[PDB]
């Protein structure tokens, strides 16, 4: 329902979405992220191999168990019903390992908002089109013992301001110390999504467990409004090995999907004979009929 996700995203700052993935979606999700991250109690590799590794990696990814999540039509709805807008972009997705205590040391995030786009080119608003929306899907069991996301509330609910006189989206424990106070962990089983809005002050926690590792896809959105915000940048041509997975991801994603990837929309002026021959190749059974001009 993406009126009570909204009221609670406007409200609290964040809503937990139970079962976000379930059955098949959830166990191919999985096995995609585990393609990436190794677990030494249940496979082969060893503290030495987890270290050699890097523990976050930026979509797009080898597997569409993965890659479609982002883009998951429930949670563009959200979006839309929040910002009041359906000129959506994603801003960055990765996934990401937080490895418990015998693969190295685990350190917190201050607490800080996430309002900015990365250059600071302008403040941010909190309302309306101006709003960023945040999510993590958890691909493992989250306690207060396997680096849960901590958060607490809206800026503007706490009173504090999106740029601290430090000059960042930062709140030190010393100037602070009010909003570490009132933090408190999110608890999810595998397949929940947590939603929040940019704004809200919130932070990463060390995983205080000595074995496992907590597994998650991590994406945000923007209204495109806000424009001097960039979407989601990678590079990939089609003669990369990762070409086909790509490839088979906009063949599979709808029209209203590919639009947070900043495709041209159908009417769009960039469709021409020529451009819906190239699409046709290039995504060979893409469905071009909501794109072909009159
Ligand atoms: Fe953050």
């Amino acid at each position: 329902d993406s009126k009570s996700i909204a009221a609670e995203l406007a409200t609290r700052g964040y809503a937990l979405v139970p079962d976000f993935l379930t059955g098949d979606a959830l166990t191919e999700a999985v096995a995609a992220i585990e393609t990436y991250f190794p677990d030494p109690e249940a496979d082969d590799s060893t503290a030495d191999d987890v270290a050699a590794l890097k523990h976050a990696v930026p979509f797009p990814f080898t597997s569409n168990a993965l890659n479609r999540h982002p883009l998951d039509l429930r949670v563009i709805s959200v979006v839309e019903e929040l910002l009041g807008t359906t000129d959506l972009r994603m801003t960055s997705s990765f996934i990401q390992a937080k490895y418990g205590t015998a693969y190295g040391e685990s350190k917190d995030q201050r607490l800080h908002n996430d309002a900015w786009a990365a250059s600071s080119l302008v403040h941010p608003r909190a309302d309306g089109v101006y709003q960023r929306v945040y999510g993590i899907l958890y691909l493992t069991d989250v306690t207060e013992d396997t680096a849960p996301t901590y958060v607490v509330d809206r800026a503007a609910h706490l009173g504090v301001p999106l740029l601290t006189p430090e000059g960042t989206g930062a709140y030190s424990k010393e100037a602070y110390p009010e909003l570490y106070e009132r933090e408190r962990p999110v608890v999810v089983s595998k397949g929940s999504l947590l939603l929040f809005v940019g704004d809200i002050v919130h932070r990463g926690s060390a995983y205080h467990g000595h074995l496992g590792r907590r597994l998650a896809l991590f994406f945000n959105i923007h209204g495109a409004q806000a424009r001097w915000t960039d979407k989601h940048l990678w590079s990939l041509r089609p003669a990369h090995p990762d070409w086909g997975t790509f490839r088979d991801l906009m063949i599979e994603l709808e029209p209203r999907q590919r639009h947070l990837l900043g495709f041209p929309p159908p009417g769009d002026d960039y469709w021409t004979e020529e451009t819906i021959k190239h699409l046709s190749e290039m995504y060979p059974g893409i469905d071009v009929e909501p794109y072909l001009p009159a």
